[PDB]
DNA sequence: CATCTG
DNA sequence: CAGATG
């Protein structure tokens, strides 16, 4: 956790490396593992040599520990650094829609840059023009103070369309934290259900609503189930206009909206615990239910949950407010 | 994992 | 349909 906190980083960059501009993804999975592993291990790697002993660290690491170690520096760390192609990619990944894939495209199409970019947006899909219209509002931080301001129109709008709607905020909004990243929105309604045979309207109802108002004023995506946009907090007394903010609807049969909400409302590490818990309750949990376990190894059948509630019962546990969902 | 592209 | 992005 700080003991060889330098050398696992620097597999990482190592690894985001291959992995970004190569397309080394076996290599970039090595590195990957290895962080992991050094990782658990408990104590001062002083040497590669040392390293090596550890599953997962081949001769090549090894060898770059040893350089590391050695001097505060890898010069392969050093020349990636420097790479004006390499730092493209990097870059341009910055916007929505561009990924590695296309990062790399682009720039050997000459395409480095911000401007290139708008220079010949002619070449983006919807999506990434999207993104490179709103580069700066999506990398700025969503505050609270603002997030709700947001939860209050979604559930009052989502409320007028039809009082039998199920909505619920995930993310560390929910968790308490004072600022996000983007609006994440849990939806339901009775009439939707693991078998209940579809209703696309469900969703595309809502999502109407939203901009008929004018709060949703992109889209990123729209399928049946889910829904990637654009909303703003429309603009008071003019002079002060707000970030535009991603945001995402997603549909769910009701019989399985609290794993979901459970879930998409974290932390990562309180789940696994949770889950770990659940395992020891002879439990299993995923995104969608709780199954009891079977001792023949495994075995199926969902509980019915009615809340989150129904859920801590079930492997019997202490009712967790959301704010110490932490870990 | 769902949606988009082409 | 494969392949990419989130
Ligand atoms: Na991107
Ligand atoms: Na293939």
């Amino acid at each position: 956790e700080t003991l060889n906190g330098g050398i696992t980083d620097m597999l990482t960059e190592l690894a985001n490396f291959e992995k970004n501009v190569s397309q080394a993804i076996h290599k970039y999975n090595a590195y990957r593992k290895a962080a992991s592993v050094i990782a658990k291990y408990p104590h001062k790697i002083k040497s590669g040599a040392e390293a090596k002993k550890l599953p997962g660290v081949g001769t090549k690491i090894a060898e770059k520990i040893d350089e590391f170690l050695a001097t505060g520096k890898l010069r392969k760390l050093e020349k990636i650094r420097q790479d004006d192609t390499s730092s493209s990619i990097n870059f341009l990944t910055r916007v929505s829609g561009i990924g590695p894939s296309a990062a790399r495209k682009f720039v050997d199409e000459g395409i480095k840059t911000l401007e290139d970019l708008r220079k010949n947006e002619d070449k983006l899909n919807h999506h990434q023009r999207i993104g490179l219209k709103y580069f700066g509002d999506f990398e700025k931080r969503i505050p609270r103070e603002e997030m709700l301001q947001m939860q209050d129109i979604v559930l009052n709008e989502v409320k007028k369309v039809d009082s039998e709607y199920i909505a619920t905020v995930c993310g560390s909004f929910r968790r308490g934290a004072e600022s996000s990243g983007d609006m994440d929105v849990l939806l339901t309604h009775p009439s939707f259900t693991s078998e209940s045979t579809k209703q696309p309207k469900l969703l595309h109802q809502v999502v109407e609503q939203l901009q008929k108002v004018h709060f949703i004023t992109d889209t990123l995506s729209k399928g049946e189930t889910k829904f990637m946009g654009v909303c703003q907090l429309p603009s008071k007394n003019d002079e002060k206009e707000y970030p535009h903010r991603r945001i995402d609807i997603r549909l769910i049969p009701k019989d399985q909206y609290y794993c979901g909400v459970l879930y998409f409302t974290g932390s990562d590490i309180f789940n696994k615990n949770m889950r770990a818990h659940a395992l020891e309750k002879g439990f299993t949990i995923n995104e969608y239910t709780i199954r009891p376990l079977g001792v023949t190894g495994v075995a199926g059948e969902p509980l019915p949950v009615d809340s989150e509630k129904d859920i801590f019962d079930y492997i019997q546990w202490k009712y967790r407010e959301p704010k110490d969902r932490s870990e």
